[PDB]
DNA sequence: ACACAAATATTTGTGT
DNA sequence: ACACAAATATTTGTGT
C-alpha cells in the first residue's frame, strides 16, 4: 500500500538498534525492513540500493568488522537522533 | 538515480 | 564419489 512515513535513515537506525547486539549486517536491515513493513517487498532493487547509499553517505551509521559481510552498528552520538522515539523527526548535527 | 570496485558466493572445469 | 582450481555470478560498499 501506501509508503510508510519513515526516511531511510530512520529505517536503518530501528533495525540497528532492534538487533540485540546493536550491530547488524545489511540483509538483516533488509528482512527487518520487509518484515515490518510491506510496502518495501516489492521493487527490493531500488529501496536498497537507497539503504546501501544511506549506509556509506552519512557518517552516523559506521562499518564494523565481524569475528557475511560486515556489521552497520550507529555512532554513538548519533544514537539518539530520534530523540523521542517515533523516528518521525531526527535531530540535527552538533 | 548512475557507474563501478571490492568482497563473497556459486557454478563449472579438471584430475584421481 | 572426492578435492581443488578456474571462471562467473551475486552481493556489498563507495563515489559523484
Ligand atoms: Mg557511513
Amino acid at each position: 500500500g501506501p509508503k510508510p512515513p519513515y526516511s531511510y535513515i530512520a529505517l536503518i537506525t530501528m533495525a540497528i538498534q532492534n538487533a540485540p547486539e546493536k550491530k547488524i549486517t545489511l540483509n538483516g536491515i533488509y528482512q527487518f525492513i520487509m518484515d515490518r513493513f510491506p510496502f518495501y517487498r516489492e521493487n527490493k532493487q531500488g529501496w536498497q540500493n537507497s539503504i546501501r547509499h544511506n549506509l556509506s553517505l552519512n557518517e552516523c551509521f559506521v562499518k564494523v568488522p565481524r569475528d557475511k559481510g560486515s556489521y552497520w552498528t550507529l555512532d554513538p552520538d548519533s544514537y539518539n537522533m530520534f530523540e523521542n522515539g517515533s523516528f518521525l523527526r531526527r535531530r540535527r548535527r552538533f
